[PDB]
């Protein structure tokens, strides 16, 4: 009973966080096996960040210029390389707390947990989604770069995000753990405007199913619709188009509630057209879109 | 930049979660030093729960009837006792992962992190508040009892909540780690209705300060008020009375923004009277009350 914005337990990731300092810049690194991953902008002065040539700046850096601290113990850097927008610092000690892990590149609308860190130390954990414009709406201050986003599948941590920057609009951009930015963003202090932050329709529908499972049912109506009709309304309200693939993904929730996906679409259509009228769904006055169908099933079934 | 509902990192608590089985009932226990704490209702059949005499039911239980499993290793129970509504199972092995800890009894309006567990295994972490009616709005399924609520102060875990039950209205009740229920609730399957779930005014004001710090400023108005005038409006809207103690607690946020507490009260008064008019504050269409002033300062300053 009840439905919360829920993060994965963070312990397995806490065991991987280190501090990386290059000159006067301190941020976070991820220590897996004998490699520490961090944003390549650790090598930049705030001045460098206006138009950095990373290959040229990196030539001036030696292994001994990368200070890596795990708790209050220094790690020995025996190699460094740049992969896209991350540095890989090879250290002489494998992290003894390395969990089973994968690097995965997520799609827009997929959710993940962020372990916000400063100076290699965990401050908090929260749940994010990759937005359709490839931003995330995080909570990050100076020093949080290198904080990571992840999912867990029982005992395997899938790392999907590393924090790199804040856009002038206070939204966040970063990379996968291969160093490739999500979306069109670059690690330079320049004009980078985000595109339309559309609503993740399939996630909203998942969350309406979660609401019905948890006894919030007032928005259920007498109507149905078609994908094409629903999509006309979605487009008007800057919702993502719903595909048959999304309908298929919602099948288990439909079966759990006995509410046909297209009937739930017709409920969502009325909520878009009519508003909430001062009512709430699962404690929200807006339609929540940062739960995936998989998240709803996981939280409604108590997976560990 | 940005502001998220943020939980404490959970690793230190993950290291304390065990499974407790008595007959056919499995739930979670908290293993600190050589004691495992769990809800006393572990000894009840669902039938027992209608009118349990816990002293009488416990007479039929021996140490060897309490099965305690830490990961896939059995712990040896060498003593048991009932303290209020918790059992303390003395085991022959001190938890090697025991963090620095305290047991604290929180006040209504105080927030904490919950590590939701099943079979002694962590499923997720989320942020809660003790409601003014001494319920919490959690996310708990069968098997989640004994899951705990906590705060961290650097390296010391203050445990404040252990999950015991779900009211017919789908809200949650539990104890401190001395086994005393929050509010009037009992560990019996009976008629237990919650009182008014009033809004935690001081937390709303904290969150409006968080909003201004993070650039959401549209709701700032030209007005001020007095505690007495504000309180007339609070009472009308089922908000908690604001006290001078709350004004004093908001002092650092007032100083950080240069917005007098009573000016922010006048902004909140207009939001109550006028509504949001389809606008959002920090991604919310309602006034959020599960961030304390301490939470806002912590998240806005990046404490680890
Ligand atoms: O440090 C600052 N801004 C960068 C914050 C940031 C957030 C998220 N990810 C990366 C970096 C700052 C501090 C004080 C005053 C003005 C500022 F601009
Ligand atoms: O197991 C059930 N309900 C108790 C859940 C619960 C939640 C939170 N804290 C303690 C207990 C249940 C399962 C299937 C059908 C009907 C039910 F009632």
């Amino acid at each position: 009973s009840g439905f919360r914005k829920m993060a994965f337990p963070s312990g397995k990731v806490e065991g991987c966080m280190v501090q990386v300092t290059c000159g006067t810049t301190t941020l976070n690194g991820l220590w897996l096996d004998d490699v520490v991953y961090c944003p390549r902008h650790v090598i930049c002065t705030s001045e460098d960040m206006l138009n950095p040539n990373y290959e040229d700046l990196l030539i001036r850096k030696s292994n001994h210029n990368f200070l890596v601290q795990a708790g209050n113990v220094q790690l020995r850097v025996i190699g460094h390389s740049m992969q896209n927008c991350v540095l890989k610092l090879k250290v002489d000690t494998a992290n003894p707390k390395t969990p089973k892990y994968k690097f995965v590149r997520i799609q827009p609308g997929q959710t993940f947990s962020v372990l916000a860190c400063y100076n290699g130390s965990p401050s908090g954990v929260y749940q994010c989604a990759m937005r359709p414009n490839f931003t995330i709406k995080g909570s990050f201050l100076n020093g949080s770069c290198g904080s990571v986003g992840f999912n867990i599948d029982y005992d395997c941590v899938s790392f999907c995000y590393m924090h790199h920057m804040e856009l002038p609009t206070g939204v966040h951009a970063g990379t996968d753990l291969e160093g490739n930015f999500y979306g069109p963003f670059v690690d330079r202090q320049t004009a980078q405007a985000a595109g339309t932050d559309t609503t993740i329709t399939v996630n909203v529908l998942a969350w309406l199913y979660a609401a019905v499972i948890n006894g919030d049912r007032w928005f259920l109506n007498r109507f149905t619709t078609t994908l094409n009709d629903f999509n006309l309304v979605a487009m008007k309200y800057n919702y993502e188009p719903l595909t048959q693939d999304h309908v298929d993904i919602l099948g288990p929730l439909s079966a759990q509630t006995g509410i046909a996906v297209l009937d739930m679409c017709a409920s969502l259509k009325e909520l878009l057209q009519n508003g909430m009228n001062g009512r709430t769904i699962l404690g929200s006055a807006l339609l929540e879109d940062e739960f995936t169908p998989f998240d709803v099933v996981r939280q409604c079934s108590g997976v560990t």
